[PDB]
């Protein structure tokens, strides 16, 4: 909507107060004009018609329980925007400041969040398996990263390119979580998963096997469920990424860690310059090696560590 930029205040899903960029014109709307061509957050009102209505509030205060998922979808979209711009010089998900649109209160008891090809969509969870999923910065940045991938490598969402697509989203969702630097970890979804159980999450990058996901190519899933296991075999690549950043010895193979920033540069460059829609795991290894070669040189530790990491998960 046309209006003047303002700053509202509210509480997110986890009860934390944050300021949010809004737009005033009769109502205060969740429209942030300070980032690219705008960040816009919508109310799906428990139904499934999208995007629903641009979020309107009479007084620019967003402290009602119903407001919380919107506050966090809006704010963490901005954090994700900031990460890609400041860390990778990328302006929004298309690299040309496309508007970022999000809808919350999608459906009823909906235990998921997703990028639909055009926007982000967040369920509220059923209160048991999940609380509103925009409360998880890694979930928000994971699904916004699917938009980045769709505009760059274009990894097809099935089989190994699909598991790479998923891992790329887990990798950058986690790096955005470290960027925001609030209780960061290498798990996925922990802030919004199972409020009745502490210490768990949807997936783990540092030990995928904690949830029955493979941590080596010899344990890959080859059936047809889950689009050929894209949320399962993503564990193989998540482990590789974790090892590249943090190092460790995995099934006897030692990896020298090079840290998060370099993991992020290498995988960003792979995603945007070398991966293609049909890339498989072995092709990702090559892309990552070449990216590390470009950035740090063929004889670098960075290249050697990337190779160690893919050897450790059985990917040649
Ligand atoms: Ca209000
Ligand atoms: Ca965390
Ligand atoms: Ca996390
Ligand atoms: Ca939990
Ligand atoms: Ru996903």
């Amino acid at each position: 909507i046309t209006g003047t930029s303002t700053v509202g205040v509210g509480r997110g899903v986890l009860g934390d107060q944050k300021n949010i960029n809004t737009t005033y014109s009769t109502y205060y709307y969740l429209q942030d004009n300070t980032r690219g061509n705008g960040i816009f957050t919508y109310d799906a009102k428990y139904r499934t018609t999208l995007p629903g209505s641009l979020w309107a509030d009479a007084d620019n205060q967003f402290f009602a329980s119903y407001d919380a998922p919107a506050v966090d979808a809006h704010y963490y979209a901005g954090v994700t925007y900031d990460y890609y711009k400041n860390v990778h010089n990328r302006l929004s998900y298309d690299g040309n400041n496309a508007a970022i649109r999000s809808s919350v209160h999608y459906s009823q008891g909906y235990n998921n969040a997703f990028w639909n090809g055009s926007q982000m969509v967040y369920g509220d969870g059923d209160g048991q398996t999940f609380i509103p999923l925009s409360g998880g910065i890694d979930v928000v940045a994971h699904e916004l990263t699917h938009a980045v991938t769709d505009y760059t490598a274009g990894l097809i969402y099935q089989n190994e390119s699909g598991a790479i697509n998923e891992a790329i989203s887990d990798i950058f969702g986690t790096l955005v979580e470290f960027y925001a630097n609030k209780n960061p970890d290498w798990e996925i979804g922990e802030d919004v998963y199972t409020p009745g159980i502490s210490g768990d999450s949807l997936r783990s990058m540092s030990d995928p096997a904690k949830y029955g996901d493979p941590d080596h190519y010899s344990k890959r899933y080859t059936g047809t469920q889950d689009n050929g296991g894209v949320h399962i075999n993503s564990g193989i690549i998540n482990k590789a990424a974790y090892l590249i950043s943090q190092g460790g010895t995995h099934y006897g193979v030692s990896v020298v860690g090079i840290g998060r920033d370099k993991l992020g540069k290498i995988f960003y460059r792979a995603l945007t310059q070398y991966l293609t829609p049909t890339s498989n795991f072995s092709q990702l290894r090559a892309a990552a090696v070449q990216s590390a070669t470009d950035l740090y040189g063929s004889t670098s530790q960075e290249v050697a560590s990337v190779k160690q990491a893919f050897d450790a998960v059985g990917v040649k």
